């Protein structure tokens, strides 16, 4: 499935701490959108381990939905 996720990124470091911890996760085809704040990823990771992973940043993360 391809889900979207709100993430609260502020610059470019927080684009790459959300890349780092999907990178050590596997398994995800992944892009991040910094300016809007948004984060899509295509995987078979249910949405739970996705939400949990993405929550590993710090940043506030909510759920966008299914794509
Ligand atoms: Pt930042």
């Amino acid at each position: 499935p391809k889900h979207e996720f709100s993430v609260d990124m502020t610059c470019g470091g927080c684009a790459e701490a959300v890349s780092r911890v999907l990178n050590k996760l596997g398994g995800v085809k992944y892009d991040i959108d910094l300016p809007n704040k948004k984060v899509c990823i295509e995987s078979e990771h249910s949405m739970d381990t996705l939400l949990a992973t993405l929550k590993k940043t710090g940043k506030t993360v909510s759920y966008l939905g299914l794509e």
